[PDB]
């Protein structure tokens, strides 16, 4: 229970990999994913080398204990880690071979912007302080990365489990940091979207326009004010239960546009029923034959703006 | 504290058995579920081996800590399962007898197609890394795997617990792991749904429709538009409160359908009036009559189709 | 370390008692319970009886490492019990009486039926393992069961806490098992539920009743159909926020009429319109004439029946 | 570890203080509340006596596993307290000042009948199980008894941190218990609730008013219905989201009330409008005119009755 | 152990220093924030000094066990923090160099008053109980204060993590207490406020404001009761999910200003109605015309007055 000593003046280097078991509890709103994975960590430590012919054994098994194991921490988790050690092995040259199976909430933020045709880049970064006698370094054992076949996550389509091969090496509190990157590539798996958001809300929209084909001011105040009540009350039911985002995303966008569409409409029938109030049936008639076609228009240029502007 | 070692070349088989005693917070939104249930396992460890006449005992206990126990872990557990040692015990031979009794929160996917029609095959991954000196494979034994009569999900008719006989063994980081699938297989209980949800919902679907027994606009655009806010403020009350499913359900389709019924509904209202304030009441009767068997045919074919298509 | 052997051919009997000292987070959604109490455990271990003349001594004191203790668990608890021995004391004899202070989340289910006046029965099943050398039974000490006076379930009056006195011995896996049953029966305090949920959802349904003293097809569109709105944001208001139960409650069937009452009467608004365009309005008048005492009576009477049926 | 003798028959007497470091997290609903505390602990065990002199320390600072320390625990706790020992010290005598740094979820019940200006007293239950050897009782050190000024409890005011002095000792399972009493009263903060809450409902109570100046049914019907929806939609937005109360509150008597209002407001509306259609427009005029003042005036009355009834 | 011995009669002062990782969970209801982050200690314990001539080492490593550390403690931490001893280093001089990486839910008020243009000042509060041989006091070294560049919090702007180095030292039960006040500084990322929240409930309101331009008391009924409805049902789906505050905030100010608004159009539209029915058209025209002024001008004004009596 010391750090092994250095041949010469070299860090000691810690080949490290993860290999997902399973991922879970993936949370937009708290920007938070649970998995389950085995964490493999090489180092040479030469104070257990050995000779297999005067030992008998090829390799040596060791309890957590009995050996020096470098404090390998993750950056981004909510609590510490849950690890179970499953092996540690000792081959006669003194690579020390241990293998520990861990649980882990990982912090890693999220970009909505795009949503729900969005891809995220989840992180998982691994570090290790170096101590007094000799400073550690981390490195990728690329045989050691990877993913079950099986690893899902609702909703999404998992594309890739690999490792910045290059560690961040920095000093933090006078003491040297080796930090690793490993990259979970997940894009959104949302097609159901378009039949259960994006469709029942147009249609309402489009409810509100039946009110160019009407000259019934009460008609028109019903359906154009109650279509805005069963817009907002569509949106409580399809409701992300996400604290609002800080930024502006494509569909906050789209939705603003639907509200400003909504009181556009209302200016049109308020102002078509004061034109024949004023016994101008002229205008009236011309106003609300253009918004047959204008409403339409401006709202599918509109939409094509904001595709182009967020994609 | 060291594998058994083989009398020959052959790997060590532990005998497994899951006994559920109480299955409970089955979690639709996340795709969890927990149990309580006693994990038994059974290997041959001849350095365990005893005379009953020179021991004078039958049957040796003995402490996990005082004899090797084979690593076995879930694969598809939240956090480690919370376990406690219930009884071991050796027979003469060397046949150890390993009892726990633990709780878990299982991950196991959840197909929503078909709901609240549906069935679900919930599993439970066992797992076993082999060791330096030998190769461990999992075994079931059919007379350790069962389940408590008692053992109940509310609104779920569990039909049974059984296990895949046959382990997946494969490779792993050089070395054998041995995979064992236990499934409880469960069916809804859809009855409550026709009063709950589907009636009512129907109801108000029905009252819009009597829009088609109307002239007045006025009477109509309150009909079908109050009518599609009372099916949403419904559709609130009887909400699953889980996120959105990334595919399309039976469920689904039949709600899309419905909106689709009311945008289709304001169309004939809409077109009713216009022809008759463009003086063509024998188009705006006619169309009105039809749509009085129009709507409800075309509504029961159409779930007749979707019940086919997902049944 | 071992159990205590038999004078004969005898099983151990185990003497429990649980004695409530809280009770507390009752979830019917979970179909939960959570308690703190006393579990009380007496049995005779004659390894460790003693002359109190030469001990000079009533009684002596142990460690549970110091002796042996039976593995008493319970069967429907959620995570295993949070225990802490309060007191181990053995009589010359050799008569063991343990006490521990536990707390426990208890999965017990519950009865909706006959909601908001129902009764339930919460269940903590006590249970002990048969071992290798002797089988164990356990039995009731009724001087060693009960509950706290200031014992509470807000929303509950606690009638009784009593234990079945014969234990359900049974076979688990070629193994004995003593199984003990301790009730807590609550029962509901329905009071605030008539001027909180009945009486405003009965004043909803009555206004859409006034629609049988008005002939405006206008004004009873808008009645029925906006009570019916008024009628699910109430029910959104009062939402017991539990997952749908799959049995039909008599709270269930209320408010199911009550919606079958909200489509007849827009049947008879349809009707009553429909006769008086038809020019017939002798036919008109009469209908909305007998709905007036039809509706109330009608209602009145299959209440009546429900209320038999359920009670 | 034993209990220390008693010089005479005396009990032991364990002097116990609670100093509230942080008070959080009241869950009205679950009638919980986290605390922060010390708990200091002062008894004298002579079996600890030492020489300044031959010791060369004035005071000596002991491990808990080294010497007995009474069974101090909380009646009303969910789980068990999470405690961490601060410091034990013995002086020459051997009176020995335990002091533990503890967090506690407490469960206390709550009295919401004159909500939102009520006030409540919040407790914290100590108690000592007295042993075989002697029997031990509890004691308030006052000078050990406070609160930390920077505690608070958002949404009240913290009047006192207490101790009801003498303990209540009685008998449990045939031994000595000695209970203390320690009571948090908090009263609430209620401003923000007249312009948040009782205003706006209000409003909308009194737009219903304003049919009692127009003759129109179908803007009556409206005016009644459409601001019931409304009331009932503030009341959603308002939502306490605890279960409900199973006694009659200030705040449930006025909600009902105001329900009972919107019911009576119909039936002036339906009434007034028959007399109109029966050809009786001196009734229905002397009616509405009455109802102008009648309801403000009852409303008025009848608040201030209630108001008297619960204060 | 037992603490350092002084040099002469001075306090033993204790180097502090947090090093935030991560920060997380920031829930505005429950006032609390997660942080992990490192604590770093250092103090002079002489008992540990040493010649790096005669030892060989210039630094020697300790284990908590072995050595005298400080307990410090957190004032505000919901349950006692997750903590893990980083490196603890002793130079010749004997001074101690703790280092431990911990995560801890932090309770810290905040002050919605000018929310959503907000700034926050969260706390974590380090305390040190003196003992009885000496007294010690915290200190704060500046070059160990300092947080991650990436050390994020959604919808905040990290200003700064600082700590206020005046400790407050003062007398607690008879023993001196040594309190540090970390600071970090954050403030609100209010603009999509604006598109999301202001700008859809404006929009609301301004479509109640169209029946100044209408004299269908129909009409206008419907649209002021409806955009009442739409107010409540906008303010359901941008619902902060907070409890109420006790104290009036800016936001409260404005929607209780709209509440009062929607209230005062609805009084117009009542009196409009009355003057034209009671034939003073002169009256009812000279008022909806000022409306259309007074309503604007009034509510600019309004908001102009409570923005500036906010900030
Ligand atoms: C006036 C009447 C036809 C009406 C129109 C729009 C909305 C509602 C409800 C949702 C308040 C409504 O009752
Ligand atoms: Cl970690
Ligand atoms: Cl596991
Ligand atoms: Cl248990
Ligand atoms: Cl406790
Ligand atoms: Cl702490």
């Amino acid at each position: 229970v010391s750090p092994p000593p250095p041949i010469a003046d070299e860090p000691l280097t810690v080949n490290t990999g993860i290999y997902l078991i399973e991922s879970y509890s993936l949370d937009d709103c708290a920007e938070t994913f649970k998995v389950n994975a085995f964490l493999s960590l090489s180092w040479k430590d030469r104070r257990l080398a050995f000779d297999p012919v005067r030992s008998g054994v090829r390799v040596k098994t060791y309890e957590p204990e009995a050996i020096w194991i470098p404090e390998i921490r993750f950056v981004n988790v909510e609590n510490a880690r849950d690890a179970d050690v499953v092996d540690i092995s000792v081959s006669p040259d003194g690579t020390v071979q241990y293998l520990e199976r861990f649980s882990a909430r990982v912090l890693s933020p999220l970009d909505f912007r795009r949503y729900p045709f969005d891809s995220q880049t989840l992180h998982i970064y691994l570090i290790v302080r170096s101590v007094d006698t000799r400073n550690i370094v981390l490195a990728v054992d690329l045989e050691k990365v990877g993913k079950n076949d099986d690893v899902f996550l609702t909703g999404w389509d998992i594309e890739s489990f690999t490792a910045v091969v290059k560690p961040a090496n920095f000093a933090l509190e006078d003491r040297l940091e080796s930090k690793l990157d490993y990259q979970l590539r997940i894009s959104r798996q949302y097609f159901s979207y378009i039949p259960n958001i994006i469709l029942p809300m147009l249609f309402i929209l489009f409810i509100s326009w039946t009110a160019f084909w009407s000259t019934s001011y009460e008609a028109n105040v019903t359906l154009v004010v109650s279509t805005l009540i069963a817009h907002i009350a569509f949106n409580i039911l399809v409701e992300t239960n996400c604290p609002k985002t800080p930024y502006m995303t494509y569909t906050g966008a789209i939705i603003f546009m639907i509200y400003l569409f909504y009181f556009v409409a209302v200016i049109e029938v308020t102002v078509q029923h004061y034109l024949k109030v004023e016994s101008q049936p002229a205008r009236a008639a011309s106003i609300t034959r253009a918004s047959r076609i204008a409403f339409p228009v401006v709202f599918l240029l509109a939409n094509i703006i904001l595709a182009f502007l967020f994609f």
